[PDB]
């Protein structure tokens, strides 16, 4: 297979393109490898040096299929460890949590939106170290220190901001602060609290309504519940920030 490496196992089936583990046979370091606007992708992965963020290592082109080399996360993603109805221990999802705001203000840090965090796209190592994955919808919203703003909708609905559905063009962190929200709820309830953000989906108007004792609120201790309370506001200019995450009271709460 590909020059030193062996494609022993099939990890992601996707319809960017599919992820094998490679063994290199003489060191046995192993790696993970993407297989095929991806000149944009291969740049912002160049770009990527963050401990919470997937490390690139380097591309290769076979005539019709490129090669990405990335860091492996054996431990699978964060989805596999959500049970259904359920979650997972709030220590747990803080953790995680912490995890995903460091790699989220790193990318934003850099000028990078990654416009489609969900579970699916959160990976863990051995040590269960969340890193940020997939930067196929990613793109730069700050250059030479100016913004500018979006305006392809993309993404996946359930996790997706609300003014992304609404507004001719939006701010990219609000959009990934909301999905980070949803990331949350998913958490701490192992569900979704809706479908879309939309006025005509009945769950987002409950929760717009404040009907917190329904699911999957009503399952979710008032601490993080009051942080959930922060991030998802439908306006995106008073949604919460990542600095006033950081000074929330179930962010900076001890737990094991
Ligand atoms: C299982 N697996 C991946 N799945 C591909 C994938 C899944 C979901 C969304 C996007 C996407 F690309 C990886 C990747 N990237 C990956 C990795 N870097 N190290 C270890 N295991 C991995």
């Amino acid at each position: 297979f590909v020059e030193d490496w062996d494609l022993v196992q099939t990890l992601g089936e996707g319809a960017y393109g599919e992820v094998q583990l490679a063994v290199n046979r003489v060191t046995e370091e192993a790696v993970a490898v993407k297989i095929v606007n991806i000149k944009k992708e291969i740049c912002i992965l160049k770009m990527l040096n963050h401990e919470n963020v997937i490390k690139f290592y380097g591309h290769r082109r076979e005539g019709n299929i490129q090669y990405l080399f990335m860091e492996l996360a054996s431990g699978g993603s964060l989805f596999d460890r959500i049970e259904p109805d359920i979650g997972m221990p709030e220590p747990d999802a803080q953790r995680f949590f912490h995890q995903l705001m460091a790699g989220v203000v790193y990318l934003h840090g850099i000028g990078i939106t990654h416009r489609d965090i969900k579970p699916h796209n959160l990976l863990l190592d051995e040590r269960d170290n969340l890193k940020i994955a997939d930067y196929s919808l990613a793109t730069v919203f700050r250059y030479n220190n100016r913004e500018r703003l979006l305006n392809k909708m993309c993404g996946t609905l359930p996790y997706v901001a609300p003014e992304l559905l609404k507004r001719r063009e939006f701010h990219a962190e609000p959009v990934d602060v909301w999905s980070c929200g949803i990331v949350l709820t998913a958490m701490l309830a192992g569900e979704l609290p809706w479908d879309q953000p939309s006025d005509s989906c009945q769950e987002y108007s409950d929760w717009k309504e404040k009907k917190t004792y329904l699911n999957p609120w009503k399952k979710i201790d008032s601490a993080p519940l009051a942080l959930l309370h922060k991030i998802l506001v439908e306006n995106p200019s008073a949604r919460i920030t990542i600095p006033d995450i950081k000074k929330d009271r179930w962010y900076n709460k001890p737990l094991k």
